[PDB]
């Protein structure tokens, strides 16, 4: 059973966005990302120092970069907080719709797109070099959904039949076509190493077969 529903204009318009401006610096898309992975990781480590419990579901707070040249994908693993169906449903737990609004302000105020992350939509950035993207999700407090959209103003959600992950998110950008260099592990290393150098969890690069 799938729900679809529309994106609010404002989320579409930034989507269109990133995905029609011409901008050569795409690479940023991960630093957002794992950026989104380490605060969602702060999240459930503060619930837990109050709360034990709340790691029934995972002690460790760690982030996986998993390429696959097969299926063209690089999934963003993390065992952060997670997010509730809800969460999924409001713009993955972000406050887009105001964030987009000050992000085009500064747009044309002279900012560029690599600049998005100040603005709490990172996760779109994204489309820079994704056709679809699919987010599974599993909250503490809900049960394991997945999100998906290819642009075009709607995104689905459904109950993930899927492997259960315990708690955190994952990412699955499915890559354009002419973006697969973000599948080779020297490109990844390096815009990890330029980038997320200070990210306060282990990030472990996956090797291929
Ligand atoms: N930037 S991301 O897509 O890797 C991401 C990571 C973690 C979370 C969450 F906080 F919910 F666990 C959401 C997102 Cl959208």
């Amino acid at each position: 059973e799938v729900e679809t529903f529309a994106f609010q204009a404002e989320i579409a318009q930034l989507m269109s966005l990133i995905i029609n401006t011409f901008y050569s610096n795409k690479e940023i898309f991960l630093r957002e990302l794992i950026s989104n992975s380490s605060d969602a990781l702060d999240k459930i480590r503060y619930e837990s120092l109050t709360d034990p419990s709340k790691l029934d579901s995972g002690k460790e707070l760690h982030i996986n970069l998993i390429p696959n040249k097969q299926d063209r994908t690089l999934t963003i693993v993390d065992t952060g907080i997670g997010m509730t169906k809800a969460d999924l449903i409001n713009n993955l737990g972000t406050i887009a719709k105001s964030g987009t609004k000050a992000f085009m302000e500064a747009l044309q105020a002279g900012a560029d797109i690599s600049m998005i992350g100040q603005f709490g939509v990172g996760f779109y950035s994204a489309y820079l070099v994704a056709e679809k993207v699919t987010v599974i999700t599993k909250h503490n407090d809900d049960e394991q959904y997945a999100w998906e959209s290819s642009a075009g103003g709607s995104f689905t959600v459904r109950t993930d039949t899927g492997e259960p992950m315990g708690r955190g998110t994952k990412v699955i950008l499915h890559l354009k076509e002419d973006q697969t260099e973000y599948l080779e592990e020297r490109r990844i290393k390096e815009i990890v190493k330029k980038h997320s150098q200070f990210i306060g969890y282990p990030i472990t690069l996956f090797v291929e077969k």
